[PDB]
């Protein structure tokens, strides 16, 4: 009664039982309920590895997730047996000046789950810090609790680069990634451009609350004239652009079109190099800024679904159960026009 | 009466009179005292344009200045005859939203000394609005004034990074702009370690107060181990390194020797494109903002020589008179490892 | 044809002619179209001085307008004749350190419409310079560009507070500069309670926006229940309260009823003297801040208006026509429960 | 050999025997050295209280300390037996949301030493988190580390003003929270100025590096020459006033003496309440922020020390061991001219 999704090494991943956790004063156990998928996952799948990053023993996987409180630690007063939740994947050592900060997404100790070393949650049972499970409201189900961590990233995001009322927001890419960032950056009151490959994801966009959206593929157009179509579809100069494709071709246009003195933020995760004009990003004060993950984000994304500003649900195109887990992976894997988010549901 | 450095186009510098300019009721008339040069002054004179900016018609040269004020305008109630000032050579629009919102260094229609088509100062006498000509106390030379400009422009980079009590900063170039870096650095209270590849320079580096220098070349080393090296040299790493030489190998060491969650700031100027980790960035949330020319850093500048926290003349290596001003350049263009900051006289 | 509202001291308030302005080079000559008064015009009006500040001389009133340009100075090229726009009152001397660093409104040298010695806009022709005239959309009524004035206080405000999604605004007070803050602060995304004397002002508010109302009178009720009854209202503690009475009572409440680390925002403009626990505020670190007129705020507040945020028109109870300025500012001074904003209209 | 100085309640302080603490996974066992005492101490002293934060039952008292570390709980990795170190006295819960938003000095479950009901570290030995235990270098002495407490209040105030190069700072009083804001100012760059009503502590405040100090009883004198003559005494009003006072009449004159745009930092710990000119901040946008404790400050309040910045050890000016106690808080209680800082050393 608790099948976990357990990741052996690349491409070996196995759908078998484990047990089931117990938690420790201050965890609580959870019965889970959703849990999304991403890139990084998929990546983890094929490579064995995310980055220095590796799976050197058997891991479960998944950190995209929701699910209910079946029983709770001695010292845990917040939550209690029953209340549902969307659980924030990282968890912070609490004690370093990154935690003391307020930074504690950069953690040098953090645990996140599904990077390894540290196991996941696709599985029927989880244990996890009770602080860092944010109890749903009944207007928001627990499928959407599950999407709050990528509408985390786009909060993150935009808080990184200040969105907010008057902000013109560029987001390349119309992924999930940049889906969220639409939903976060509109959420915050900015007038945002979204630009991709695929019409069909537009549409998404535009759906997200896009105002508006262009079919633009650097690999076919030049830069030059991408530029202009951009420029000349909005008023000013975007003072956020928020590229979630990690290509070269598309920082460097961040990079062009991008006002003075404005920010780009970079969500995407590149290849390894690339090969960009920074000297043009100096000339006007072009900061190019990172996002990793979020920190003290959650409770916003939570805000705007709760409230009805983000309609995040819309963002599944694939659902699978828990023994389906590999094909979901595929579906992942292939990424086709119709495919944004899949999402595997853990309920027996 | 009115010697003046013009330039016709590339390599056609001449020295020859100009009519003595007459103060409009905001501005002041300067008797020129001393002028320094930098690269961008040597680029025009070599390529005749320094970018998108071209040198179409003949144009003064010179924007490192001070001066005697000799007449004032009108409305000039701070500042009269006999005054010594430094000369702040980018004056905005004043009525932009960048101007506006104290942003005045990237206001659209800035006019900068020695910029196409704006005329500097490298001159006998020239006029300049008042408010942008600081006034010297007695223990400030104008020798000093003039290197203000380019110590602002170190000052500018530390604020942009918020150095403070407490920081690590990594200054990558002993040239002039890494120097004013180090004297600005230190005088915010950092801990500074300069890397440069004139073990030369880093003499004058560490009179400037570099807590410790390192021969670093890349065209040599390999990155991985002159990064060990720095790491090696002090305790954490840097959490605002300072590029100074807009070369691709060195940004890459400042993206991957950066403190999570740190900055790297670039003051250099880079060829045209660079190829840099910037996922590496992504991965530790290292911001990276660019620093153009200066807003509201020069009374900072000016509190630092005045005080006594920043010794700038010991940059000046070489010494000319406006009349020998084409040797003047030819020591600019030649950088050689005794030379520093190049400085033309004024006063007849 | 240019009949003027003219303060020659206190109580002796005359409509009579004045010439027709004419344009310098950076304004614009305007026909006047609507002109809001608030407490500030009616108190030069009663006392002939509101401050330190007093009328020596006769002092044209009002600045709280918008109009249309009829004729533009040389250099003028962002407005033509024709063109809709609001009038920013205060116009800066844009030279001196306030400036430069983007605090216009601090500007020692600022000239502000009908403070004493100059000259307001309760005319039918007016002059101002360009750059502080905001021209409006087709979808944004004259009358509502009069009303951006006060909406930018409370634009200011929120943004000096930094209100934003998640935070919880406690506005004291119903009148005119209560009701822009409750707008203000949902257009930034805010949760909203709105707390005042009179039942009808608190329905407007509701109106405009806040999603809880309480009518509360502290001279009445005493502090300790006044708060347990905003306590019980909401969830936590508001982390921002925005003060508009200047009432010591209430600011003793905003005090104690601000959640630790949150600010209390003083707009409302006290008598001379409060007597206030700030030991109560340093135990819990509440910060308080104050707010002047505004800040290239005008932007936001026009954007607030135009896309359909911020109905501000409702905020206009009684409409009076030039001529019938007195009778214009007698309701003004009356201060009705039925009061809300009173306009007066110039167009012949 | 574990004597502790216990508060019974109001009086009645008892130096008797205590059970010697043992380590939790987490924290460190420590032989204290020294113990500094503030007005707090006294408090709580003569009132058995010192707010709504009353003695019910018998507790240690002493927050200000420093000691040997002699033992270490399983997990604790960078300090070891032997180590001295500085004792930041707040613990925070480490999972609210002002612990995670890095403002742990409001967390509402702060454990402070010797606030009741949490006892403090005037004993032989005491056990302590160990991230909250900061390791001292070999020139800083176990003295010098108990006085990093109060002298972190000044860097958290200097911070929160965000005072720095180009500051001026003014303090008003000079008793020992006002000469660590000296001493905390002048090495954050600062220009500053210095007020007191005894003429020999503001002798100790020069010495700290005060570059102005004045003799100032507001008590005797009207504020309106108290200002003047401060004003003459330096060129622009201070942008940063430090109140250490408490007292209106003090606060006042901070309020109107402190630059437009400035703040004024409250660190004195008022009566109950003050009659004071809110008014005049807010014509002058004067934001007025409270200080409370600190907040990651003990690390700069450490380099200042170590690096030579801020000699702190000359604001001891009466020492008492252990055994005296009663002594050391009757001298701490008179507060005599010659009285700055009391320290009780605990070593056997
Ligand atoms: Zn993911
Ligand atoms: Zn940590
Ligand atoms: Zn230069
Ligand atoms: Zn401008
Ligand atoms: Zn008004
Ligand atoms: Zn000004
Ligand atoms: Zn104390
Ligand atoms: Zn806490």
């Amino acid at each position: 009664d608790n099948l976990s999704a357990v990741l052996y090494k690349q491409n070996d991943l196995r759908l078998e039982q484990r047990p089931i956790p117990e938690p420790k004063e201050d965890e609580v156990l959870l019965q889970m309920a959703y849990v999304g998928i991403c890139g990084s996952d998929v990546h983890y799948y094929e490579h064995g590895r995310i980055a220095d990053f590796i799976v050197k023993d058997p891991m479960v996987i998944g950190h995209e997730a929701s699910g209910t409180v079946v029983k709770v630690g001695k010292n845990v007063k917040h939550l209690k047996k029953g209340d549902r939740v969307a659980v924030e994947p990282g968890v912070p050592c609490r004690r370093c000046q990154f935690c003391k900060e307020g930074k504690y997404n950069l953690c040098p100790d953090l645990t996140f789950c599904a990077t390894p070393p540290d196991d996941g949650n696709l599985a029927r049972y989880y244990v996890h810090a009770a602080d860092f499970c944010h109890k749903l409201p009944d207007n928001v189900s627990l499928e959407e609790g599950a999407l709050l961590e990528p509408l985390s990233v786009g909060v993150h995001a935009c808080r990184r680069a200040g969105v907010q009322l008057g902000t013109t927001v560029l987001v390349i890419g119309a992924g999930p990634i940049g889906l969220v960032s639409v939903l976060a950056a509109k959420a915050y009151g900015a007038f945002v451009v979204c630009t991709a490959r695929s019409p069909r994801r537009l549409e998404v966009a535009k759906n997200c609350g896009a105002d508006v959206t262009l079919v633009v593929d650097p690999a076919k157009e030049e830069e030059s004239s991408i530029i202009e179509r951009i420029r000349s579809a909005i008023g000013d100069l975007p003072n956020v652009t928020i590229d979630c494709s990690g290509n070269e071709k598309c920082i460097t246009i961040g990079i062009n079109i991008t006002r003075t003195g404005g920010t780009l933020m970079l969500v995407g995760m590149g290849s390894q190099m690339v090969t960009v004009p920074l000297v043009n990003a100096c000339a006007r004060e072009i900061d190019i800024k990172s996002v990793f993950r979020y920190c003290n984000d959650y409770p916003i994304a939570l805000e705007m679904v709760a409230s009805g500003r983000c309609n995040v649900k819309q963002l599944v195109t694939h659902s699978f159960k828990l023994e389906q887990t590999v094909d979901a992976f595929e579906a992942a894997r292939k990424k086709a026009d119709n495919t944004i988010k899949v999402m595997i549901s853990c309920r027996q």
